């Protein structure tokens, strides 16, 4: 492959169109927002080609949900979600932001396409990870 | 270093040639298919290398708490399922269970909590935008 700043040009490059897609008006928050998660992202430690790539795919779940109507929906998670009591409660909210955003993707023909093929091209995965849990069980 | 698929596949070896030897063989060729597939999703080849090295990763932490033969379970129901739908169901318990191991980690809930008190500022903004859909 390239580098890994020819990742996160590639990959924020992506992530500018899919805020030039937002009506004129809400960008400069949503610019802000991207600001912030980033910069956060960056204080977790986490290496930031990985950090970059999971605000960019997360990104483009939110354009493609949002496509479908969801866009009111996870927001108010994302509300609940900071404000939460703890940290439990926080990923509970998360995983439920995740779902909508996946099943938005089955919703979407396209991606319901690829998810099917993503089914059908794992009948070669099923029998090595049952080659190799047959395997630990004797162990 | 200039290939950050170098580096990943580094990554990802490393983590293989140090696993039990009996698996070594059968991780190898999961690890070849799998990447045949993302490949096929129209992933692209760096971004499919680096998204099998960063789950590696949490399979890592995942199996040192004895969540591995929970997660290859149902790695093998979520390709078995009937429908699209469910198999999102069970990925979705195996992503529980990811958050569940970096919770359990120290350095991992030390900074996960820390977005439970960096999420402030993430609120405002998208309140913001929250009350600014609410109008339309």
């Amino acid at each position: 492959g390239r580098g890994s700043e020819d990742v996160i040009k590639q990959a924020l490059k992506r992530v500018q169109q899919y805020i030039q897609q937002a009506p004129n008006g809400y960008r400069d928050v949503i610019q802000q927002i991207l600001q912030t998660v980033l910069k956060i992202l960056k204080l977790m430690g986490m290496p930031e080609v990985e950090a970059v790539l999971i605000v960019a795919y997360v990104a483009e779940m939110l354009v493609l949900a949002a496509k479908y109507g969801y866009i009111d929906e996870l927001l108010k998670l994302a509300k609940e979600a900071l404000e939460a009591d703890d940290v439990d409660k926080m990923i509970e909210i998360f995983l439920k932001m995740l779902k909508i955003m996946f099943l938005a993707l089955a919703l979407d023909p396209e991606g319901l396409k690829k998810l099917k093929e993503l089914k059908k091209n794992g009948s070669e995965e099923v029998r090595k990870l049952i080659e190799e849990v047959i395997k630990q069980l004797k162990q």
